[PDB]
């Protein structure tokens, strides 16, 4: 029960692979510390597969198969249906890696019959073997952090052939199925807006609250043969076609269960015996998972009034405190539960009776208040590594924009609208790039965002409080401060200042870019304009996004 054999192959890269912070005229304006910012590459690859590499042990109790009783009995009354060829061609993002077989993702999204040939031919072998393990390419993951150096995460996917007949048999199951089995509890249905609500009213709900997040070591790692045998049992429960049946059989036997990992160049670098990074069930299985193991956890651990939200395996609980010691007692049952059921943690747990110190999806809960003086509550984080990822985007074009879906996920926090919207508006000004679409990833995600939309995607996703916020707590204030300080970011009376002039061009020019001046940078004069509704807003269609997560699926909306 080794989650990975090695054969020694390297894990390779297919392009020269940058460690270093790529310089520009316009890196000094956002950071000076240059060196504190890096890329993991392929050349960690080794430290990474040491980590991930251990035997896994699981002990299944009545708590776990009760809880999975329950989850398949409302797997039942989902009805999901096959996507069509072309319907699963439409969801291949433009950028995505190109198939072995000859053909690349723009071939596939045009319906060129050589691409088409190729994918019912992937689908008809798949209905007819269900026991040839698929071939998947292993890449080490490039991502920008801040010293403290992390070794770079592995990426296993399929050939491009595979992905498309994934989206076919398990595109609607994976969309439908999680909210069905888990409600409340399934974090990919929230906006920011709906997930602040849902944390702060699930805590006031409680007589005395107490919460924690739970942190796998490698949950990827840490998913058993068995874990994957279960989600199929979860799926297969769903009113489905007999076709689709027949693929997400095949696809579990033959993909998600394990394979061969093969690098760059061809070789072979050893076997897969855990989730695969890179598949469409990755999110949906690992959310399952998470919750089966937790919900079991909870059960055994006789935590009182337990309510979990879970995003993959990203997982807050909070329920009634007994008391300090009695609270403490139970968060190390349910960490024996948990391991027990192959979900060791990192951080061992901690009680929390401040929601504002819990941390979930990388972010808390912290309080400003909007135009007329009332308490909002909203999700921030510490700006560390968006804003190192944002110094690296500065200088290089990279084909998804954290700065963008940062913007987008985190508008009404003080890091995102003093100095990403201010920085980012800049540039695309200078440019005049405010009408051109970047892509940008949500929930795993794909999106093409036009810069021009942000206020109305901003007014949906937060409401129109997002625009007015001030007042700012000490501690998130402070944070930020720090943070400057550390990466050599400009003061924020500095950021004020250029958004003064950001926003006077953006007036200029009126249309779209007049409102983004008018909405985004409000706060940065003192003469301040009223913010009102946007009319454009709900023209704007926002179905697709808040459904569900696709980390490593593939997905573009
Ligand atoms: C755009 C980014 C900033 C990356 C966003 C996102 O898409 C993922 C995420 N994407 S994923 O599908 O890869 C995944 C898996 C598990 C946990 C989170 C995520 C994430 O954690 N984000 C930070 C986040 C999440 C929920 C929130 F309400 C708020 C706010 N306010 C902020």
């Amino acid at each position: 029960h080794m989650s990975y054999t090695w054969t020694g192959a390297l894990i390779t890269p297919c392009a020269a692979e940058e460690s270093k912070l790529p310089i520009n005229a316009l890196s000094n304006s956002l950071l000076r510390h240059h060196n504190m910012v890096y890329a993991t590459t392929s050349r960690s690859a080794g430290l990474r597969q040491k980590k991930v590499t251990f035997d896994r042990l699981q002990v299944l109790d009545d708590h776990y198969r009760d809880v999975l009783k329950e989850m398949k009995a409302k797997a039942s009354t989902v009805k999901a249906k096959l996507l069509s060829v072309e319907e699963a061609c439409k969801l291949t993002p433009p950028h995505s890696a190109k198939s072995k077989f000859g053909y690349g993702a723009k071939d596939v999204r045009n319906l060129s019959s050589k691409a088409v040939n190729h994918i019912h031919s992937v689908w008809k072998d798949l209905l007819e073997d269900t026991v040839t393990p698929i071939d998947t390419t292993i890449m080490a993951k490039n991502e920008v952090f801040c010293v403290q150096r992390k070794p770079a995460r592995l990426i296993v996917f399929p050939d491009l052939g595979v992905r498309v007949c994934e989206k076919m048999a398990l595109y609607d199951v994976v969309s439908t199925l999680p909210q069905v089995v888990m409600g409340s509890s399934y974090g990919f249905q929230y906006s920011p807006g709906q997930r602040v609500e849902f944390l702060v009213n699930t805590w006031k709900s409680k007589k005395n609250p107490m919460g924690f997040s739970y942190d796998t070591r490698c949950f990827d790692s840490t998913v058993t043969e068995n874990d994957i045998r279960v989600e199929e049992s979860i799926y297969q429960c769903c009113d489905l076609a007999p076709e689709a049946r027949q693929a997400i059989k095949s696809l579990t036997e033959r993909l998600y269960i394990g394979g061969p990992l093969t690098n760059s160049k061809g070789q072979n670098c050893g076997y897969r015996r855990c989730r695969a990074s890179g598949v469409l069930t990755t999110s949906c299985g690992n959310t399952l998972t998470c919750y089966l193991k937790a919900s079991a956890a909870c059960r055994a651990a006789k935590l009182q009034d337990c309510t979990m939200l879970v995003n993959g395996d990203d997982l807050v609980v909070i329920c009634e405190s007994a008391g300090t010691q009695e609270d403490a007692a139970s968060l190390r049952v349910f960490t024996e539960a948990m391991t027990r059921y192959s979900a060791p943690p990192g951080d061992p747990p901690q009680p929390e009776y401040d929601l504002e110190l819990i941390t979930s999806c990388s972010s808390n809960v912290s309080v400003a208040h909007d135009a007329s003086g009332k308490r909002v509550y909203y999700l921030t984080r510490d700006p560390t590594t968006p804003l190192a990822r944002a110094a690296w985007e500065t200088a290089r074009h990279t084909p998804v924009n954290s700065w963008l879906g940062n913007i987008i996920m985190y508008a009404p926090t003080l890091w995102a609208r003093m100095i990403l919207m201010t920085h980012f508006f800049s540039i695309l000004l200078a440019q005049e790039q405010l009408e051109k679409a970047l892509d940008c990833q949500i929930y795993g995600a794909c999106y093409s965002i036009e810069p021009l939309d942000l206020p109305q995607i901003i007014e949906r996703l937060h409401g129109l409080s997002a625009f007015s916020l001030h007042s700012y707590s000490p501690g998130e204030i402070n944070r930020v401060a720090s943070c400057l300080r550390k990466l050599g970011v400009p003061p924020l009376r500095v950021w004020r200042h250029r958004a003064r002039s950001v926003r006077a061009r953006l007036l200029s020019q009126g249309g779209r870019a007049a409102t983004c001046g008018k909405y985004l940078f409000n706060w940065a004069v003192k003469t301040k304009l009223k913010l009102t509704p946007i009319p454009a807003a709900s023209r704007l269609d926002l179905s697709g996004w808040f459904v569900a997560g696709y980390s490593g699926g593939d997905i573009y909306h």
